[PDB]
């Protein structure tokens, strides 16, 4: 399956992020060589989660996304059993040691408005914080609490718009947008 | 001596921490292949001491634990002979340059209450600060002065509860708990 | 699933071999955390294939085992389309540039006699060379042509018997033997 | 073309900075082996841009200089399309996430006065911030807003005067000064 | 210029080979982003030259291809001025210290027959040895002297056919073949 | 010249510090194999200078000690020609970009009182700041301005007393003390 | 215990060899800080064993010396159980895959004559090969079969005489010689 | 002393060879910044000695050149005291374990004829082998025994002629030739 999207994903994202998105997709019964648009989505969501944890302090964030299903749930139990936050129903992306809450990071191709509502209806735990990023440069967080400073968030938006530009340069953006 | 506990310890802790706990046990006439529960304890105590010094400033802590007996006592003399703190009777774990005191780090499987009293009766030097961590997520420090920020301490509790979970997953926690 | 076998496999084989055996099992719908005996078999077979290619000359062997299914078949086509050997029905392990033939490497827990016959009935291509190794130290190759020198083969047998010893030391050999 | 200036440039600046200045010159139809004085200028301007971004915070600056023409313009579009700053007519050197503006870094051999006016007449976008450095130790920024702290700027002036000293020691400064 | 061929070239060949082919093309006034088929050809020819020198002894071959124009001609002069071979009119790829002759390596998409004749008419120096490789697996050398052993040459043919397969998988082979 | 002191110096200080002290001594016509006590002094003074610059900010200090005579004077000229401080008569150890002054670091075996007076009479430039450290743990700076925080200075005193302890353990301290 | 011999051993032998000799001595109830002459002997014997295995082919030798007691005996069992050689009574140093025999390497300070007889009376297994080296440059092997080529053995003798020279330069050779 | 020759030497030879030639010159009371032609000679002679030892077998040559005066004489004593060759009056460059003799490597700018006679009159030990290389490509060894194979020697001549070309390109060859 010689897909242009797959070759672009492998040259756009670092090898370690590509390997993690490939392990995550294969675990859930998805083929990155065939589900090439979703392949680009898992990498993008992974990178955003990594830059997000790169903002703030060194011991500030515990990274849940990127681990295997069993170990990610193991760290979630340890965080709940030492701090006291309720165990979320769905796997979140990070945990904020500064604010004592889980973070669900979203990357959308539509307006940040519908996606957050979609993620807020899924997350029954009202404690879990939600932060949505768009490929257009718009963002949206729970209670207008954007956690990070403006410049760590600005770096993420700039990166998201560069991925869009490179996709549109290869005529792959249109399929990517009409795929979410 | 093919012990499950030993194989789990070697895959749970980093090689450098394993090598240090092995050198420390052999020096005191203990075999890590036979004293496998204590082997897990020396590694756990070592890691906690390392994360503890990772909190705070770069030049903040002097690490006493993890060295050989003679060199650890050499650094203790140098700290006493330049700052003026009294020479402790027993080897401590760290020295706080910010607060000018030695720190005795404890990791217990019972309630933090009995362990601290056990360590407070041993440490005749009332100057030495005591900080106890539990596998349940509870902590306890001298004069309620927990030295580090809440999040550096939270990371240690989360790690301690993950070690417990992995031990219980392998049916090794019960023997570990009824061993201290 | 806290399995002693899994923890022993991760400490017995190098991380890169473990990662390859995990990718290979997951691709064929197998869980290394549950199929722990087979997990030890894929690692052992992988290592033997790597030591086998380490024998002989630098450009002598092309390693087919250890790649993903599609790329392994891609290299097989390239070898057939430049040398002229017939395309094998099943994926082999190596290709010998010195002798111009594919090699099927076997690692068995029974007598090398039954396993080779089992592999000779499967391999319809009589051109493909077969080389069987046992955990007891016995070996068996097609037409008594053992390809490598005696000492490269001796190193593989010694390694296979060390894996057996470590397994029996942990009381895991009996389950491993009655599992093939 | 055995030029003393070229050999001094290769031993004065790090290899990565030399490689970038060589790629930048060749793209614009310039030969570093013949345009040896300009070769020293591109390296010097590159280093100053790198030390400038080394000042301040980790996520503070986005480095535009040093990339190829197409990618540098790609990051500029992403910054404009997520923050809202106007697209500059000419390629700048950095973007300040803290102050939300592009920075044009200048390194001159004359008085900082004429060079800034020369760069202020070229930059039609009044939003773009201008910061000029001289080989004599003088500096000059837009609205007297020097962005960085005094010591990050002091390190750049010291480096610029060391390059001058090494050039004059090799009797290459006079040609370099009468070349801008 | 979002070209599928360019993204495939960057993921097919190692970064160091890609960087060398990019420097070589830009020097001769060629854009790898636009001349994407030739971009794949320079990388392929470079790799073949590197594997070719990897065959034989350690001090056997002097690599001429891959250097800048001036330095490649400098090494050619040094080889002629110490051994005595005539200075070739055109830049060759290697020099054989074992056989005391220059080697011109060719990689063609047509039959090895026409390409060698094309290269034999260009190379006036009858001393220079010619070795042609095809993407089909055929090879052809001067005086039937193929220099290397069969297996070093076999590895090159296998690699050439894998590049073809990956190109055809992405529907890029047809344009590549009808481009030489 | 098999000196115990030389073998202890090579095992006490890191190789890079040893190499710098050896280059510095040989430049001034001193043999580290014969002047073994001074060899220990140059290493100790070098390390203290390096830990001192490790305190404070990243761009805070410019390290003058440890360079060759000509380059150290080159950086001194650049600092004077961009900030405006007077050119010191003797080579200092550091420059403070935060406080805009040169620092002369001293390590003595007698009382800090006589050494500073000895260094204050030599340094005609009253602008240059003086900071003296002793092997007993006492320190002494110009105008009681100790530049660094207490804990960066405490780390230096602890290290100095450990060097003393290791020297006295090998019966080399007495010769070292009666040598300054 | 500030011993000159210990400081010389740490600067004469590489850190990895020093760490192995320290682990070996501590396991057998010996202190390298007190048994400093034997400390030099374990390092010397270890290095000679490593250079010896460095001679010959890559897969030629299996290194038994340098492992912990249990694992060294594990590899010995695997070699006996795959080749068929009798299990030696005492732990040897190497195994020769080329000649199918164990090797006992000796390093002596007396004449090679008495030491070999001392080692030949201990080794009941007449199959085990014995190879003795002296600090004077003399060697002595079983059946005059010196296994390695003359130059690999010559390198070992040269190294042994350099260790002697450095010891005598520090006036430590006399104690070392009158210690075996 | 801004010398073109010094800047060319630092960019022509690797940093490790430059550092060794600088240590060797300073030991004998020579300044590489002033004796720039000799600086180029020590580097060239060092490199040739290193390529020469790179030819042949791995354990074949013992490198005497490049060490400090005392250690080089220490290895010479060890070689004489284990093999039996007479102690040379002057420090040689290598020792051949294959042929059991010392090698004096020469690099000359005149005809190899006069230089060898100059070196043969100095070397009283007729046992020491002499091998002379010229910048023109001519070589000359004792008893026509050139030790290495033709291609290892050819690589050295090619390198020597490239150094000449780069020197003449910078107009530094004429001074270098009229300096020996
Ligand atoms: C810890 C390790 C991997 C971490 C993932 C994360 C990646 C991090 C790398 C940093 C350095 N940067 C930044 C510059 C380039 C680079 O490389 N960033 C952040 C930006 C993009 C990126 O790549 N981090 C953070 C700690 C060190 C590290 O690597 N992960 C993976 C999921 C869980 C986790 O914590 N782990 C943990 C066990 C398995 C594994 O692999
Ligand atoms: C200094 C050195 C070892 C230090 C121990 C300690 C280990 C540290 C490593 C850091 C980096 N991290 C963090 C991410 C992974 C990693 O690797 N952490 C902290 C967390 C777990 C861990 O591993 N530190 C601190 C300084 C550098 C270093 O390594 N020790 C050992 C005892 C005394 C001491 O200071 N020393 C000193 C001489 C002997 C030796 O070995
Ligand atoms: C090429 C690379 C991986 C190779 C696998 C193989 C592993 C090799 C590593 C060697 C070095 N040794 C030996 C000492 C320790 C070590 O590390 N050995 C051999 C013994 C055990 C081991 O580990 N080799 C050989 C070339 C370099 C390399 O690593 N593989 C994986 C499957 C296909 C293949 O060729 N590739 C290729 C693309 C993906 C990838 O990962
Ligand atoms: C990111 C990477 C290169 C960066 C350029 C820049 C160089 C940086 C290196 C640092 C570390 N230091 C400081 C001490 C020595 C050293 O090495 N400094 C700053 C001082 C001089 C220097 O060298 N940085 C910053 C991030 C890491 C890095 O290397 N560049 C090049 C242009 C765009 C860019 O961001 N990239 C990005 C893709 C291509 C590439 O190469
Ligand atoms: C010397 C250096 C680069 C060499 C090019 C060549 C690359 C070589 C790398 C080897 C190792 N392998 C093999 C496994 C992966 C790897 O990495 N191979 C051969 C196979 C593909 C490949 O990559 N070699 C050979 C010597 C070391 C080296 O790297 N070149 C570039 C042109 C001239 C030259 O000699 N040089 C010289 C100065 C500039 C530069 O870059
Ligand atoms: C810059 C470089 C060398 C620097 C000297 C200094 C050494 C520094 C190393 C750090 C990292 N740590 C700390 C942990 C272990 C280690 O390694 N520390 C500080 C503590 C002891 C030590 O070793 N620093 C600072 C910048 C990076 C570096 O290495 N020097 C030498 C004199 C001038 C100078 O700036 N240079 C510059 C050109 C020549 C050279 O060598
Ligand atoms: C394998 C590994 C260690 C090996 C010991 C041995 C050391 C070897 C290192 C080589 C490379 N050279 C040579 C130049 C400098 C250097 O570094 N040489 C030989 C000369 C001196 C030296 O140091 N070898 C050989 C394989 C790679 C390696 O390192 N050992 C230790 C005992 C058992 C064993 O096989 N192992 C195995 C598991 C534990 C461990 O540590
Ligand atoms: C051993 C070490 C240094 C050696 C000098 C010599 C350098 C060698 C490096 C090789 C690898 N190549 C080749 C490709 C690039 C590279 O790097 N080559 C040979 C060609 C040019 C070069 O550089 N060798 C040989 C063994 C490993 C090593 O490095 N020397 C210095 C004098 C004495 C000696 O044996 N030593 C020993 C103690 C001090 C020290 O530094
Ligand atoms: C079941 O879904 C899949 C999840 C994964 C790994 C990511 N794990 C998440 O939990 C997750 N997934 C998504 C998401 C999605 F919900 C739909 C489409 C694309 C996405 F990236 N957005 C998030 O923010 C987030 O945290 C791999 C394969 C899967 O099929
Ligand atoms: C003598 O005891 C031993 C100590 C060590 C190394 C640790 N050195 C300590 O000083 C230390 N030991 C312990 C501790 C304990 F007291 C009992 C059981 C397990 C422990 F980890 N807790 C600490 O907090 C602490 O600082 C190795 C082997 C020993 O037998
Ligand atoms: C479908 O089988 C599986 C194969 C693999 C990867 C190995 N690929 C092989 O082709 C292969 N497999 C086996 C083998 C086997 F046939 C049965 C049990 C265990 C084995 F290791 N022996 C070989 O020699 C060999 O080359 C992963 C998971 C699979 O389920
Ligand atoms: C077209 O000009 C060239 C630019 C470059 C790369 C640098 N890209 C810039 O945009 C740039 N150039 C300059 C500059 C200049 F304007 C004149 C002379 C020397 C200079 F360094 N100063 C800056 O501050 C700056 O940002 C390479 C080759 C070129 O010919
Ligand atoms: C001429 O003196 C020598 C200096 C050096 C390099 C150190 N360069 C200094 O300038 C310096 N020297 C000293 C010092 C001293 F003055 C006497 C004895 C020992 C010392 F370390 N203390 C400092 O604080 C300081 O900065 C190498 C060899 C020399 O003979
Ligand atoms: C029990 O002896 C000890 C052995 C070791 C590790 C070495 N293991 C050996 O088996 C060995 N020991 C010796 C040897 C000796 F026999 C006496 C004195 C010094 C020696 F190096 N020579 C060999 O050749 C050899 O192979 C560590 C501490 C020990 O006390
Ligand atoms: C005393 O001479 C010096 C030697 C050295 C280090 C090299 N050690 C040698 O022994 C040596 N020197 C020379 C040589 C020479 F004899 C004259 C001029 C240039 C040379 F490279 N050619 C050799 O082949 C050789 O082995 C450094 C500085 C010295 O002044
Ligand atoms: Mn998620
Ligand atoms: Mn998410
Ligand atoms: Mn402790
Ligand atoms: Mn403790
Ligand atoms: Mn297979
Ligand atoms: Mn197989
Ligand atoms: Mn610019
Ligand atoms: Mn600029
Ligand atoms: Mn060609
Ligand atoms: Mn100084
Ligand atoms: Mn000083
Ligand atoms: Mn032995
Ligand atoms: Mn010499
Ligand atoms: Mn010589």
């Amino acid at each position: 399956r010689g897909s242009h999207m797959e070759d672009f994903v492998r040259q756009c994202f670092n090898p370690m992020i590509v390997e993690l998105a490939e392990k995550a997709m294969k675990e859930y019964g998805e083929d990155p060589k065939i589900e090439t648009n979703k392949f680009a989505a898992i990498c993008t969501h992974l990178e955003v989660c990594f830059m997000y944890s790169d903002g703030g302090s060194k011991h500030r964030f515990e990274i849940i996304e990127g681990r295997d299903r069993i170990m990610a749930w193991t760290v979630v139990n340890s965080i709940c059993n030492t701090t006291g936050v309720e165990k979320p129903k769905f796997l979140p992306d990070l945990y904020d040691y500064k604010e004592n809450r889980f973070i669900e990071i979203g990357v959308t191709r539509r307006e940040v408005h519908i996606y957050y509502l979609e993620k807020a209806n899924k997350i029954k735990s009202e404690k879990t914080h939600i932060h949505i990023f768009s490929f257009t440069g718009e963002e949206m967080a729970t209670k207008a609490d954007y956690t990070l400073d403006e410049e760590s968030r600005a770096r993420i938006k700039t990166r998201l718009f560069t991925i869009r530009q490179e996709m549109a340069s290869r005529s792959l953006w249109d399929s990517f947008r009409q795929s979410e």
